[PDB]
């Protein structure tokens, strides 16, 4: 259950209903933002990307 890398497919804000964080010091070797959909389809994203931070920002508003 660790993200081993990041999606390079588009992250569509309208389909994303929340996220979970993966930290490189809790079991897994890299940090990741895991977005998920209504369907609970999950996708690994790069925490350092501006677009990822933005969506996280949008969910928290």
């Amino acid at each position: 259950d660790c993200c081993l890398g990041y999606t390079d497919r588009i992250l569509h804000p309208k389909f994303i209903v929340g996220f979970t964080r993966q930290l490189a010091n809790e079991g897994c070797d890299i940090n990741a933002i895991i977005f998920h959909t209504k369907k609970k389809l999950s996708v690994c994203a790069n925490p350092k990307q501006t677009w990822v931070k933005y969506i996280v920002r949008l969910l928290s508003k």
